[PDB]
């Protein structure tokens, strides 16, 4: 067993919650409330020949709890920053994110983007070449995802756990 330290980071109402939730436990609600505080979540996954246990820090992102962010994010081997496609804010705010993540956080933290709510694509805001550049101009993985479709969140652990030895 090999325990993985991450962390979500991300404006609110991009779909951290619901991302761990279908990770971990195959469900998705229309009706999730917000995270008030944070919400510790783990799932084991058999990666190459050694098992990943993530222990998950899904943080609230509502403005009151910012100042309880690095508190999650250091001692972390990963940070999922995610965004949702359908708001383009949500994309700078990620920016944002990730330069405290790159001043704050573990000299070598893995860095993953999720593109949450692709299923909203008719609606899209963010080209998913924009958001490949950005990831690749920052040495991090990205993945549109939905946690409502379950599409990538699988495979965005996977990114997770292919960046370690
Ligand atoms: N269509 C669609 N809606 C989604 C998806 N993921 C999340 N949502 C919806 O978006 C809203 C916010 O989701 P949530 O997971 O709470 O986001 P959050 O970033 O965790 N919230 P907070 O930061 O306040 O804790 C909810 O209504 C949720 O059902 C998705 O992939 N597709
Ligand atoms: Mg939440």
């Amino acid at each position: 067993i090999r325990e993985l330290k991450v962390c979500l980071l991300g404006d609110t109402g991009v779909g951290k919650s619901s991302i761990v939730c279908r990770f971990v436990q195959d469900h998705f609600d229309h009706n999730i409330s917000p995270t008030i505080g944070a919400s510790f979540m783990t799932k084991t996954v058999p990666c190459g020949n050694e098992l990943h246990k993530f222990l998950i820090w899904d943080t609230a992102g509502q403005e009151r709890f910012h100042s309880l962010a690095p508190m999650y994010y250091r001692g972390s081997a990963a940070a999922v920053i995610v965004y949702d496609i359908t708001k383009q804010d949500s994309f700078y705010t990620l920016k944002k994110w990730v330069k405290e993540l790159k001043e704050h956080g573990p000299e070598n933290i893995v860095m993953a983007i999720a593109g949450n709510k692709c299923d909203l694509s008719d609606i899209r805001e963010v080209p998913l070449k924009d958001a490949k550049e950005y990831a690749e101009s920052i040495g991090a993985i990205v993945v549109e995802t939905s946690a409502k479709n379950a599409i990538n969140i699988e495979e965005l652990f996977q990114g997770i756990s292919r960046q370690i030895p």
